[PDB]
């Protein structure tokens, strides 16, 4: 009848996740969180050092969230399979851990009684979908788990689409410029998997791996083997910022990048991609819902076919009203 | 024969040890750490955000960490009880987890070998020496187990100490403006246990308990019901400052209170507390080993009877430091 | 007729005080700034890294801001005396460049044609007013200049009003951990009246002097003698804390002083001190428009008649609401 | 007989100059900035946020800077025309004010008194050097007045010439990641010129214009028309990195440029150019000499013909220390 949400992990994704669905008039059924009790969960709902305060009336009673009057089930489970998703009426799971990324890892949550899973991050197996470019390719019957990329990939692909079917990208290769996130540390702590990464965040300009220039090659095929990349991770709390270096096929001279840009924002893109000519900075985009806003003015071009472009992404509150359009997505296709 | 030292948890505090006691020539035998591997910790002992390149030779084989061709032994062990103390002849041990802060939680590195215990925190039940101020109280046949207290509470203690014992502290209350630590959070996330601390490190003044103006009464006695305080975390990696406040006995015109904190500086404490009119900031004190240094022109003085004294410190640096002084005290005394 | 704004100096506090001017109906007739041409000043006030994008249409033509289709002449003199005041019909006056602080470097905006001036700073010599605590003080007849204090000063003067009418305060030292600002520096750089505040922002916890807290015993003047205090400057964009040390006459529990706070909050104070039991950290205040924030859990006893008491401001955006406040209150009485 | 120097200008680079001239033995005889009496100079030069304190003796007297016993003129003059470099002996002088960038404007320091003069930035006009690169370049009977370009120019000229060599540029487009620096703001300010760099620095990614890409096309004439780029300015204190996006004409396998630069930096480029294939970050070059330090591990290649390749430059202390270079090697030509 209608789409019903669970959110598993309660952190930056899931909260921005909740507040998008409020936004959005989605109805979310429950959240699991083994860390954050309901009490506590209201504290860290109302008040965000980066999004504000939510606008809005958030309490909590008789174990349960309550946000502008509409009432959510609060479990408190350390695994998918302990999670009692049949008691919430099978609802469509964001799967926003971090931890359980694999299709295997996700299914327990589908045996815990989840119609599907949207894991907010790129997944190893799990089909992969980016708002504006290939979510037409989700198969209703045989997708009960799906991948919503990362928030670089969300914002590369859209503009990588646009740029590739104008002019033809013959190779590029990309560099985002991340604030820090909750895998990052305070102070020069162990990050084993990635040394780098354990080191200062609040100090260090921290170059990292970042496998989301790829992962737009899955999502747009016909760009494989021609886009990777790498990430630097700076001392800003939330925006980030893409900087694709790209050879193309025509003649591209930048106001007819510009044109190109402009009128997929304007149409087959709207509110997916956006179009700027201001003198924007980082926490411009503070809040805002694109997945990816070209900056005109940013951008620099060697020639007609060797041009570096310039794009800009919340990488917290973009990414996670892409979760809610990909969820209102697959339901309105699972009727079917 | 020799001071011979073991590190159990080799972050902030247990790197900076390690550096200390190259500095000091004190013999470190074993460091443990289960998160870091030995070819790991060459590279968080060589390189720190904070206070620069390990000025040296720092290399591994064998299993060993070889800091300027002295070899140390590398365990990899979760809890106290597991690591071989013995394998490396009773050492006194370092306890730099975080973790083990009772008397009995560290009596298991007594268990597995350790000759004696310096817990690198307060504990609930330990007795809790600041070198300068009550070392003298250590004794040698009745305390395996000991802490050397936080970082703040050596800075106060020994100002309180020089301010008490020349003027009379009526009533006392103390804010420390303090750096962020490994505890806090790149951003808003999980602090159960202490709902401010989980907000964003980087973005906020944030306040936060401390027992440490308390644990200066535990110290001096005579302080008893007089001193107690609160902290602001604020967005600098490293380096703190006190800010107390007291309601004086005898008259203390500031010009008095200077010719007092300079005397115990350059007397009986020196090396602990230190006197600067320099216009100093934070900064100024990275890798500065003194335990308190008294800034006199940023204090101020209502009257004489009531003020506001101000005194800095590397609570990284100079708290390791610390340590090591309080270790090689301990072995001095335990020679009895 | 109606209260008409110019403002002078349209950085921090003149741009956020034009936004609270349109959040309160409140016609501003002219801006000046000799650094800023109109379509400057629409990209200025369109984005700000603090408090967002503003919410509403900002434009220019003919020389003059368009807000929310209410027209704005701006002028680009470089001294009070060179601003056309009369052109716009003898509009009270905001000086927030923070060069002009006497009355008589302030009167040449009268002499230009100013009805009134408000310096949005402490004036060695113009009075001073602190909303909900000694405005009734304002004399239409004979105070063309008058000062609206500081931030600091908007944030102890209501709560010491409070604590001290209901305890009586024998004696007072006040901190404020604050917010850097403009007159700070990015990097190392000159500071010759305070070489202090040359050291670079980003990197330092920096001790500061301020008459902040003496400023108060010249608006509630039975509190002369009582109050001093001095400030650390932080590595955070907006919004500071007040630290409040003192001992009280009247026995004080702290419950008492939660009511005595709460009672004032939420009657003779309403919008300028308000009352928390949250556990709010500063990004919690962001945007908010009360004078003085008091936050009953960071706060500290000693005992009945020895307290630290906490109190939060966004010292950009409270104060620049204040100085509207002011601006309307000075209009209904020069209604005389 | 000697290489005597006067700095023009005791900021950040005027300052770290006078660091590397004493590393380095090179005699600084008079330092002229309008805004830093001798006293206010000592403790500039003694205490630094970035750099720690310098290690030897700083004092004033008789209107004299005197470091570790060497006697420094200071002088106080707002203009060049202005400066007695006469009453010091004919000087070369380091023109490090940011506003004298012509060779018109560094002229009136010769018709001053000034053997030479060494613009601390780009020019638009005077010929440009880069250490390692195009020194030889110099005219000594022809060239008073040179410009020893930018940090990033620096940085990217050494790394270019190597690849360029050896492999081919066919073009390239460069991206820094850099450190704010004095001209930026410390909360949003004007910047009339470029809109942009007035944001807060210490909240934004800026993104900024830099001829710098371009410039390493002046001083290696053979890139002309196929380098050029841009600059993101992000919340660190020092500390930059450069990101060179470039299609080779021979193929290029990774482990070919490592030897490439490798062998490059062990012989022609020792001391401009280091190699390194730790998994640093920005701080681990605090203080570091080297023009250019490229990050083996954090490049990445498309394929053997397009490669992004990452080198690091400490902006103000390597830059520094070339100055340096600059003037001993235009001293021992200037020999002719
Ligand atoms: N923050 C961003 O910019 C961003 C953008 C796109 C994708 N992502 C991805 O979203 C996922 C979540 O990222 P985040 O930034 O919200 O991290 P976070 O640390 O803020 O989120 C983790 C939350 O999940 C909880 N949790 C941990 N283990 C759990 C378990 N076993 N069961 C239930 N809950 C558990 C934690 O309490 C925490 O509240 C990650 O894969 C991350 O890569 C993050
Ligand atoms: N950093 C300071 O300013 C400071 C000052 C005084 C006291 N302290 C105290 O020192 C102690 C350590 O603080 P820190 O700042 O070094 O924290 P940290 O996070 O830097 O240190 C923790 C280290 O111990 C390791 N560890 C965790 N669990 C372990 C276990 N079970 N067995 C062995 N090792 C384990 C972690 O890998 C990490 O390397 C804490 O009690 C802290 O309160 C810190
Ligand atoms: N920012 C705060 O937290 C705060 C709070 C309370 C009071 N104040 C006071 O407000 C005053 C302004 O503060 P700010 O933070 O907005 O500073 P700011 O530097 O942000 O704003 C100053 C503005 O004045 C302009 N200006 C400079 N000289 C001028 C002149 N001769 N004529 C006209 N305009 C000129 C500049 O262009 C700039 O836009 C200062 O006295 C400051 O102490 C600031
Ligand atoms: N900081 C870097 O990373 C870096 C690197 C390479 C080149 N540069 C260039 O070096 C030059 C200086 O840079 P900075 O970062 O040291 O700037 P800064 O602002 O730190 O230093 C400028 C100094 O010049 C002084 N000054 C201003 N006007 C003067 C005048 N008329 N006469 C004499 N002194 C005057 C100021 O008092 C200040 O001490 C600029 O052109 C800058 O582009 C900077």
């Amino acid at each position: 009848r209608e789409l019903t949400v669970g959110i598993n992990g309660f952190g930056r994704i899931g909260r921005l996740v909740l507040r998008a669905c409020m936004e959005k008039g989605v109805k979310v059924v429950a959240v699991n969180d083994p860390f954050i009790d309901p009490e506590y969960m209201v504290y860290m709902f109302k008040y965000d050092s980066t999004h504000g305060r939510y606008k809005g009336s958030v309490e909590f009673r008789n174990g349960q969230l309550v946000v502008d009057n509409h009432e959510i089930s609060v479990y408190q489970c350390k695994e998918p399979k302990q999670i009692p998703w049949r008691a919430v009426g099978s609802p469509y799971v964001v799967e926003s851990t971090g931890v359980y990324l694999s299709i295997q890892a996700a299914s327990d949550h589908i045996s815990a009684g989840a119609q599907r899973v949207v894991i907010s991050a790129p997944s190893p197996d799990a089909p992969m979908f980016v708002m504006g470019v290939n979510e037409n390719d989700y198969n209703p019957g045989s997708m009960n788990i799906v991948s919503n990329a990362s928030c670089t990939t969300n914002c590369l692909a859209p503009l990588a689409k646009v740029i590739h079917e104008r002019f033809g990208i013959v190779e590029g290769l990309m560099t985002t410029v991340h604030s820090y996130t909750a895998t990052q540390k305070t102070v020069d702590g162990p990050s084993r998997k990635a040394w780098r990464d354990g080191r200062g965040a609040h100090q260090n300009i921290i170059p990292a791996s970042t496998g989301a220039a790829k992962a737009v090659t899955k999502v747009i095929p016909e760009l494989k083997g021609k886009l990777t990349g790498m990430a630097f991770r700076v001392p800003t709390p939330d925006v980030s910022v893409v900087d694709l270096t790209c050879r193309l096929a025509q003649p591209a001279p930048y106001s007819a990048i510009k044109e190109a840009v402009k009128a997929a924002a304007k149409g087959p893109m709207a509110g997916i991609l956006a179009y700027t000519e201001d003198e924007v900075v980082s926490t411009d985009f503070l809040g805002d819902t694109h997945s990816s806003i070209f900056d005109a003015k940013a951008g620099i071009a060697l020639n007609d076919n060797f041009v570096k472009l310039i794009s800009w992404y919340d990488n917290e509150y973009g990414y996670s009203h892409r979760v809610v359009d990909l969820l209102r997505y697959m339901f309105s296709r699972d009727a079917e």
